[PDB]
Parts: structure tokens; sequence; C-alpha cells
RNA sequence: UUCC
């Protein structure tokens, strides 16, 4: 089935990536880098203390609260459905190698049983009129920016006034650029206008992972994650291996002198891809304005908030079921990229805008540095963007693609095993639109919520109930996969967006309520993604801009963990043996140091004024951009704070763009 | 050195 086309660095394809400034240059030829993140101001990830601390309350967690998940994956009791051990990662040291990102997924998806097209009439349909409801009738919105985002391919520029020019070039030449894809002019479209080329991967740190603990030897055991060679990667698997990565952290001892705890380990690392910006604003200007739709008026299965506003919509359930995908963004399918753009041009979308989209799920990906001595090779022909690597994490509408693919393979499901008599109402278009906006509105017996790969799927009383508890229990089994299209099973120890569903002795919806995840909050506050990045002046603009506020949210977000109180107490006895000192005071002045600085971000904030006017999630959010990029949205943050984090391009410019784009 |  044809190996992809590699080019190594030194090669001309691969160095116009790369634009002649210093940093597309450093970005093109980066070696491995590793080392301990600065976890806090002046705490190093891997300082003795911290670490007797992460291994003292790891232990002790784990054996006094035990998980509490049923046999059909329900948690209950205490509300934890795992052990503690993940914190005992050595952060900033990854596991070796990374992964080389699969060129092709279409033998992957074979191999694993799933579908190479809708399966039936009714699945086309179904899918198709995804697209119609959500592409619709659009309003114009300004093109929000990320401030310190690069916008990798061919500038890597982080300077905002570049990304705004960019950001405007590009959607005044966006047709043209179209057009010129249409004709076959790839080179020509990524020369002139810089949309093209390729992903730009970064390997990003998936800061806790699995570890057990073998009660016959003593000794820790850390989950194996399975990596790709290049040979594997550019043959869509047909040659090469696939293999576990070391995650071994001894090394650290012998290589720089770093004391390794028994139990510690080096980091799961997932790769990560920067969208070439140029490319990638003509998409979010799309995107934006269809999430708006969405999240309002399908707000229902789509518009996610607090534990509350999950748990009001699931009391009402009979039957709640808590669904698990695999692997979703690499298993996620070409065919339906190409479903998609077929369904908006039919709908009137302009050509070169869908052959814009089209080709950012088609581009070749630039690999960097998996491991010491790897990398620096273009996987895929810029000429000719033909990969399949499944779903590209920097493209530019990546939630929405992963969303209609799920949303729509859930209620499959649901009509496969539970709701035959509904068939009847998916006869065609016009009809499967009226049936799909219904569902998605809540108003049918079955039901979901979801946002990409989380899901949680419902049946009110009715007859599509049985069949509900029939799928359930075939879950449970877990010998049959219950789509044809993607890997699911259910959840151990459901939860949607983060907060676990608690259920009581009846293990029914009408009595359980939605909790935060206490060992979230253990990963947040222990084990963070990134350092402080002291040296980035311009707080806005690094990966965790005030990560002392955090701590004045804390309560709302996991005040209602039944083991909230003993956690707090099981830190502070251990933060007291392991530094001698009071981590809550540690807290409270890292919240007041970060409280002060913020008022000279916020131009709406007295010189001092505290957080009064900030919300919980406003909260989260300072201290961690990245939630804004997998469980809330833009709508979801006080309008003075969202300016903090992001900046806009003008609206006439983007309603202009948008006018030229749409149907109606 | 990415994407609500
Ligand atoms: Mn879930």
């Amino acid at each position: 089935p044809r190996r992809a086309p590699a080019f190594p660095l030194s090669d001309i394809k691969a160095q116009m990536l790369f634009a002649n400034n210093i940093k597309a240059q450093q970005a093109s030829k980066r070696s491995f880098k590793e080392g301990a993140i600065e976890t806090y101001e002046g705490l190093l990830s891997v300082d003795p203390r911290f670490l007797s601390f992460k291994n003292e309350l790891s232990r002790y967690l784990t054996d006094h609260f035990p998980a509490n998940v049923d046999e059909y994956g329900r948690v209950y009791g205490n509300g934890v459905r795992t052990n503690f051990f993940g914190m005992r990662h050595m952060n900033g040291f990854p596991m070796i190698p990374a992964t080389w990102p699969l060129a092709s997924n279409l033998k992957k998806r074979a191999d694993a049983d799933l579908a190479d097209g809708p399966v039936s009439e009714r699945d086309n349909l179904l899918f198709r009129a995804a697209v119609r409801l959500m592409f619709s009738d659009l309003e114009p919105v300004p093109l929000k920016i990320r401030k310190g985002s690069s916008t990798c391919i061919p500038y890597f520029s982080n300077d905002m006034g570049t990304k705004i020019e960019i950001a405007e070039r590009a959607l005044e030449k966006a047709e043209e650029a179209g057009n010129l894809m249409l004709q076959g002019k790839f080179d020509d479209a990524y020369q002139l206008h810089q949309m093209g080329g390729a992903y730009y991967v970064v390997y990003r740190a998936q800061s806790t992972d699995a570890i057990t603990l073998d009660p016959k030897t003593g000794k820790f055991v850390s989950k194996d994650r399975m990596v790709a060679d290049f040979e594997y990667a550019v043959t869509g698997g047909e040659q090469g291996s696939l293999f576990a990565a070391s995650k071994d952290a001894s090394r650290l001892k012998e290589q720089y002198g770093i004391d390794v705890p028994d139990g510690f380990f080096c980091e799961r690392r997932r790769t990560a891809m920067g969208g070439p910006f140029a490319l990638n604003a003509p998409i979010m200007a799309v995107a934006q304005p269809v999430r708006n739709k969405i999240y309002s008026k399908y707000a229902y299965t789509f518009h996610h908030t607090t534990r509350l506003n999950k748990e009001e919509k699931v009391k009402e359930w009979s039957l709640c079921v808590a669904t698990d995908v695999s692997d979703h963004d690499t298993f996620w399918p070409g065919w339906l990229r190409d479903l998609i753009c077929d369904e908006l041009l039919n709908m009137g979308y302009a050509p070169w805008w869908v052959k814009l989209f089209e080709t950012s799920l088609k581009l070749p990906v630039y690999v960097g540095a998996p491991a010491p001595e790897q990398g620096h090779t273009l996987l895929g022909d810029p000429s000719n963007p033909d990969l399949e690597v499944g779903l590209s994490s920097g493209q530019g509408a990546t939630d929405l693609m992963g969303t209609l693919l799920m949303s729509i393979t859930y209620l499959v499901m649901q009509l496969d095993h539970t709701a035959p008599h509904l068939n009847s109402r998916i006869k065609d278009m016009p009809s499967a639109c009226r049936f799909l906006d219904s569902y998605w509105q809540g108003h049918e017996e079955i039901r979901q919520i979801s946002k990409s790969d989380d899901a949680m799927l419902g049946w009110t009383k009715g007859r599509a109930l049985v069949g509900g508890h029939r799928l359930f229990e075939m879950l449970k089994e877990g010998k049959v996969n219950p789509s044809p299209y993607m890997k699911i099973s259910y959840e151990h120890g459901g939860a949607f967006l983060g907060d676990i569903l608690l259920y009581d002795s009846r293990r029914e919806p009408g009595s359980a309520i939605f909790v935060g995840n206490i060992n979230s909050m253990l990963n947040n506050q222990f084990s963070p993604e990134y350092g402080v990045q002291s040296g980035v002046r311009d707080r806005s603009k690094r990966k965790r801009p005030f990560p002392g506020l955090a701590w004045a949210s804390m309560k709302d977000t996991y005040g209602a963990c039944p083991i909230y109180s003993d956690v707090l107490e099981a830190i502070e006895r251990c933060w007291w043996n392991a530094f001698g000192e009071s981590y809550r005071a540690y807290r409270e002045d890292m919240l007041k140091r970060d409280t002060l600085e913020l008022s000279r971000y916020v131009a709406s904030m007295a010189r001092q004024a505290g957080l009064a006017e900030l919300t919980p999630i406003d909260l989260e959010v300072l201290a961690d951009p990245n939630k804004l990029q997998y469980k809330w949205t833009e709508a979801d943050v006080s309008a003075n704070i969202h300016e903090v984090l992001m900046h806009g391009v003008s609206v006439e410019k983007t309603e202009r763009f948008l006018r030229s784009v749409m149907p109606r």
C-alpha cells in the first residue's frame, strides 16, 4: 500500500518549510532536549524533598483510599478510580524514544476491523446531516489568536503583531491559494501564501501515566506505551516495529547526576502538531462560528461547563453509559474528511475554501526529535498532500472534527443496539436533519452529552431503554466492538470532561452526582505539564500564566470529592515531613503574589483589586490556559480575562472573509 | 515550539 516518501532536513523540500530567520532555522534543527521542569518558582520537579513528598503521599493515599469502581465501571463511595502512583514521574524527562507519527492509518483501521466508509445509507445521511446542522447559519466573529503561540511553518513567529498580519493576509489571499490548490499547484500556494508545507511535530508530556505496585515484588511497574519506529510510520505499519518505549529513569543518575528514588519514571510523551498558521487562519475563521452555533443551538449535547450543568442533564436519564474511545486522533478516518468536504460543497461552500480545509487534513508532517540522534525528517510530499495521519492536533478545527465523528458514532451505536424503531425517521437528508436536530437538543428518548472522545450516552424511559441495558452489558463483557467506526469500550470509572459521575447504592443516574476528580487536582498541582517559565517576562505568553490562582478555585473545583479534606490534610502532613513548611501557607503566598501580578495584565482591575469579580473557571484558566483547549471555550471565561490570553483580528476583515466562504 |  505505498510507503510515504520521506526527506531529510537537508533536502530542499524540508528546507523550504523553514524561513530564513533564526527561530525557524533553530526549530528545524532542534535536537532532543530534556531536563527538570521548574514545577513552581524555585522548585525543580526532581528536588529530593519534592520526590520524597510524592513518594510518601502517593503511597499513603493509595493505601488509605483504594479505588471504588464497580464491575460496570461506575465509581461510588470515595470517588477514587485508581491508585495515586501516577505522580511518580521525573517531570521534564521523557520516555525514549517517542513515537514516529503514522503516515497512513488505513491499515491501522482495517486491521482493527473499522469501516472504510459509512456502512449504510442511514449512517451516510447522519454524518452529512451533522455537516449541514453544524456549518449552516453561521455568524461572523473576530478570529482570536492565543498570545505567545507560534505560527510554526514557515516563520515560527511568536510575535502578536506578526501573527495578526499573517492572519489578515491569509484571510485576504485564502481564495487565491485555494484555487491554486484546486489546480494542483500546491507548491505555488505554499510559496506565495505559506498555505501548505507541513505540520511541525512537537512532543508533549502527559505528566502522569499509570503506575502500579506489584504486591509480590514490592516493585513499581510503569505502563508500557508502544511506539512506532520510522519504518513502521512510513509504511503504515506494514514493516518496521511497534515496541514499548523505555520509561526507565535510572539513566538520569548516570547521565545527569540526579538521584532517582525507587519507583520513579520518565514521562509518557505524546505527539502534537503545530499547523502552518497561514493555512489554519482561514479554517479558524469558520471554526469559531461553528463552535458558537453548536454551543448555543445544540448546547444540550455540546456545551459543558460546571459539574451541575452536566448533572442536571444526566439526572433525567434512566441509564447513563460512560464511553471510552481508543486512540481517537490516530484512528480518525480520512473518509470522514472527504465526506465532510463533499457535503460542504453540496451546501454551497466556496470550493477554494473547502480545498484549503481538505488539504489541512492531508498534510505532510515534519518530525523533529523523538529521541537523541533521531528525527529531522519530513514525512510526505508537500507538492501533493496525501497523508492519512488521522486527525492532526494543530489543524484549525480538530475539536469539531472529533466531535462530529464521535457524536454520530454514538448515535449510530444507540440506533443499532437499542432504537431500531427510530430508523424510519431517517429517510433522506431533510428527515435526517430534522431527526439529528431534535436528537442534539436532547428531545429524543436516546440522548448524549459529548466532546470529541469523551461522552456519556443516555436513555430515558421508553422502548430503547431495554436495548440500552443490553448495550451496556455488551460493553461490560467487552468481547465485541459495538461500533463499526471506532474502538468503543466503557470507561473504567465513568467521568465526563474532568468530572466523575459518583453513583450511590442504587447505581442509577437519578441519584448520582458529578464531583471533581481528586486525582486531577493532584496531577495539576504536583505534576504540571510545563515549568513556570519564570524567564518569560510577559506572563500572558507562558504555558502557566498565574499558577498561584488555582488555589482560589480549588474548593469550587474539587470540594465535592468525598475525600477532598483527607487529601488536603495528607498533603499538609507530607509536605511538612518533606520541607518542614506548611503547604497551605506556601500556596497562600503564591496566590497573593499572582493575584497582585494579575492586576498588571487586566486593565479593568484596580492596581491591586483582588479576585472578587473572577469565576472559578477564570481562575483555573489563568493557571492553565490549556484547559481552554480541551475543557472550556471562550464564552465560558469572563471577557476581561479572555483578553489576557487572546488577541483578535478585526471583525470587519473576518466578516468580509466569511461572506466569501459561506453559501448564505 | 500546535489547536475553543
Ligand atoms: Mn469519560
